[PDB]
C-alpha cells in the first residue's frame, strides 16, 4: 500500500509579502505586486516591469557573510524553507534525521550570479571570478544549504523542470514520504531571473507582456488583451509529512496532500497543444493517484500564465477532464496577481491551494475584464469568492511540455 | 507493488568515444580522453585541459537548423539518449506512449550558451539575446526535445545535484517504474561547462588539477600526488523498463536495477566529511534496498575524482561498511581516464558498471602510482582486472552533501 502525507509547515517569499499571511491577505483582496523594476537599468528592455521581492531582509536568515556566497535564488529559498520548518514545529534529533530530506528547486537557478561573475570574467578574466561562483549559483544548493544548517540526512535532491518545478518538487518529494524513503521532506522552489538575461531572454523570444504603462493590469489571464506573461521572484516551501507521525507529535495539520499527476505533451518546446491534451492526462492521472471522481474537484488554482495559447489550452484540459462539472468548480490564477514565478510558480500555488482549503474561498482571478472566446467557466473573475472546497488541485505546465498536478484535500 | 527494473538500452558521449563501445574499449585499455582544450584561448586560466568529445557530429541526429538552436549539453543528451533508445530496440506507440517517460539531468546545464548570450548583452544590448537563450539552455529541455521528437508522454522531468545528478536521475527513474508511474524511462545525465565560467568559477575554487604539462596524468585518483578533479564533457543514457514488460517484448536485458541509496552528508557545501560518513550511509541504504549482504558486491565503480579529501573519504566509507570484505572486492575511478563529467559522471559510470558485469572486468585506475596513506585497497591500478562480479556498485558525491549509489547485477 502507501503511506497518507500532510501539509504541516508552509513558507514563502512572493511579489505581494515577506511571508504566508501578508501573501495571502494579497490574493484574498485582490492586490497585484507588479511593478517596474527598481536599481536597474531597463531603457532598452520591452518589458520594464514584473514582481519584485519588496524589502527581503536576508540577515533574518543568514549571517552576511554566508548570504554573500549565496544567489539570491538561493536566498529566497533558505528564507522560505526556514519559514516552513519553523511553521511545522518539526523538533529535528540524533533519531528522526535521517528520515528529513530536502527537495527545493529551480526553473533557472543563477543568472543574476552568473551576470555578475561574466561582468568581471570580460573585463578583468577568469582571476576575479568568484571561488563561491559555483555552489553560490547552482540550483541543488537550497537543498544543500537547507540540509547542512538544519542537519538533515534524508533524500537530498532538486528538480529542474521550468515553470513546473515547484509542482514536481513537492509531488516527488510527497512520493519520498508515502513510499517510506522518508517521514519529513521540505519541498518546493525559488527563482529571482529579473536580470537582463532573463528579461531579455524571454523578451526575445516576445513571451513576456509589454504593458510598460499599466504593470499591475499586465498578467489578465483569459482576458482577451492578454499579451504574454509576468516575470515575478520568490519561493515556496512546504513541510510534508506521514499522517501517523504529524499526529504523534501533535502537529497542526493545514491539509492532506492525496494526488501527484505528472505527463509529457510531447508536442512543443514553448507552446501547449490547443486542446490541452497533455494537461488533461496529467489531471485524470493526479485524480486517478488520489482515488477521486473528477466531479469531486471544487477548486482549480490554474496554471493561468496570461499567455493567449496557454490560458485557452487550460480551459480546453479542464472542459475536456470535467465534462458537465466543469461550471460547477472554480478556476483561478493567482498570477493575475503575483505573475509568473517560474519554477517557484507551483510552490506559492500549492500554498494559496491549501489556504483556499482552510478559508473555504476561492482566490479572484485579477484583470478578467473581457473573458476570450469560450473561457465561460467560474474564474473567479475581479473578487476572492467564498464558497466549500474539500478538494483543490494546483496546475504547472511547462516548456518541453512538461505537466504537474497536485490534488490536496481538506484533513479532519 | 514494487516491480523489478533492467537495463535494454544504453548510450554516450564521453572523451574517450562518440558511443558505449568505442568509450568501453578505452576504459578496457586504460585511454586518457584528456588533452589540452582547443575550442577557446585558456592562456589567462591555471587549468588549460579536460575530457573534451572529439569530432561530435551533431547532424547524425539533428538537423543543424534545430542543432544551432542548443547547447552542446543538450546535443549531448540527446546523442545519448538517442543512441539508448536504438540500442533498446524498444518501439514508442499510441499504446504505450503514456507508460515512456524521460529523466536526463545536468549539473550546471547551458552555461556556454548563458555566457555567449551574456557576451551579446553587455558589448550589444538585449535586442542581440536569442530568442532561443531560454529554451536552449534550461536543464529540462533533454528531457524536453526527446520527448517531443520520440512522442514519449510518460513522467517528464529532470534532476540538478551537482556530481550526484547522474546515479540520482538513473535511480529516481528506477523509482518511477518500480511503483508503477511507468513501464519505460530514459535516464542519465549531461554536462558541457568546459567554458569560461566552468574552467574559471572551478578554477577560483582551486578544485581542479593544474597539471598542465602533463594533462593525461592530472587524474589520479587516490594516488599522493593528486592535485584536483578534471573538468570533462559528456553524456550517459540507459532505458530503464519494467522486467516482465522487458520479457514480454524479448528485450535483451543488459543487467538488473536492484538497490538505489541517496543520502545527505549534512557537512559542508562542497567538502565531503573526512570519515565517508554521508557515503556510507547511502551505500547502506542501497544495500538494503537491493537486500544484499555488503559481502555480495564484487567491484565498486568509485566516484574518485582525484581530490584530496574526496579520494581519502570513499576509502574510509568502503572500509567502514565493508569492514574485511573491503579487501575482497575490486573498486576503481574512471575518471583516472574519462576525467570528470561533473552531472553526467553518474550516467556514464553506471553504464561502465553495467558492462563490468557484461564483460566481467574490472575496470583500472590509471596513473596510481604511489597509493595515499591508507589507500591498501584492490583500487585495480593501471590495468583491467578480469574477475567474478555478480553485484557492481557507482557511487557519486556532490556539493551540498548530496550522495548517491545505484546497485547492479548479472541477470538470468
Ligand atoms: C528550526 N526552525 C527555525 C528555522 C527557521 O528560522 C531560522 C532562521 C535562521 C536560521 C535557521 C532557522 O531555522
Amino acid at each position: 500500500s502507501r503511506r497518507r502525507v500532510v501539509i504541516t509547515g508552509m513558507g514563502m517569499l512572493s511579489p505581494l509579502g515577506l511571508d504566508v499571511p501578508s501573501s495571502w491577505e494579497g490574493i484574498l483582496a485582490g492586490r497585484s505586486g507588479i511593478a517596474p523594476i527598481e536599481h536597474m537599468d531597463l531603457s532598452a528592455y520591452s518589458t520594464r516591469f514584473g514582481g519584485s521581492v519588496k524589502g527581503f531582509n536576508v540577515e533574518e536568515y543568514l549571517s552576511a557573510k554566508e548570504a554573500r556566497k549565496l544567489d539570491l535564488f538561493i536566498q529566497y529559498g533558505l528564507a522560505a524553507s526556514f519559514q516552513a520548518v519553523r511553521d511545522s514545529g518539526l523538533e529535528v534529533t540524533d533519531a528522526n534525521r535521517e528520515r528529513i530530506g530536502v527537495s527545493m528547486g529551480s526553473g533557472i537557478g543563477g543568472l543574476t550570479n552568473i551576470e555578475n561573475n561574466c561582468r568581471s570574467l570580460f573585463e578583468q578574466g577568469p582571476r576575479r571570478i568568484s571561488p563561491f561562483f559555483v555552489p553560490g549559483s547552482i540550483i541543488n544548493m537550497v537543498s544543500g544549504f537547507l540540509s547542512i544548517h538544519l542537519g538533515l540526512q534524508g533524500p537530498n535532491y532538486a528538480l529542474t523542470t521550468a515553470q513546473t518545478t515547484g509542482t514536481h518538487s513537492i509531488g516527488m518529494a510527497a512520493r519520498n514520504i508515502a513510499y517510506g524513503e522518508a517521514d519529513v521532506m521540505v519541498a518546493g522552489g525559488s527563482e529571482m531571473a529579473a536580470c537582463g538575461l532573463g528579461l531579455g531572454g524571454f523578451g526575445a523570444a516576445r513571451a513576456l507582456s509589454t504593458r510598460n504603462d499599466e504593470p499591475t493590469r499586465a498578467s489578465r489571464p483569459w482576458d482577451r488583451d492578454r499579451d504574454g506573461f509576468v516575470l515575478s521572484d520568490g519561493s515556496g516551501a512546504l513541510v510534508l509529512e506521514e499522517l501517523e507521525h504529524a499526529r504523534a507529535r501533535g502537529a497542526r495539520i493545514y491539509a492532506e496532500l492525496v494526488g501527484f499527476g505528472m505527463s509529457g505533451d510531447a508536442f512543443h518546446m514553448t507552446a501547449p497543444p490547443e486542446d490541452g491534451a497533455g494537461a488533461a492526462r496529467c489531471m485524470k492521472n493526479a485524480l486517478r493517484d488520489a482515488g477521486l471522481d473528477p466531479r469531486q474537484v471544487d477548486y482549480i488554482n490554474a496554471h493561468g500564465t496570461s499567455t493567449p495559447a496557454g490560458d485557452i489550452a487550460e480551459i480546453a484540459a479542464v472542459k475536456s477532464v470535467f465534462g458537465e462539472h466543469a461550471h460547477a468548480l472554480s478556476m483561478s490564477s493567482t498570477k493575475s496577481m503575483t505573475g509568473h514565478l517560474l519554477g517557484a510558480a507551483g510552490a506559492v500555488e500549492a500554498i494559496f491551494s491549501v489556504l483556499a482549503l482552510r478559508d473555504q474561498v476561492a482566490p479572484p482571478t485579477i484583470n478578467l475584464d473581457n473573458p476570450d472566446e469560450g473561457c465561460d467557466l467560474d474564474l473567479v473573475a475581479h473578487e476572492a469568492k467564498p464558497r466549500k472546497i474539500d478538494v483543490a488541485l494546483s496546475n504547472s505546465f511547462g516548456f518541453g511540455g512538461t505537466n504537474g498536478t497536485l490534488v490536496f484535500r481538506r484533513f479532519a
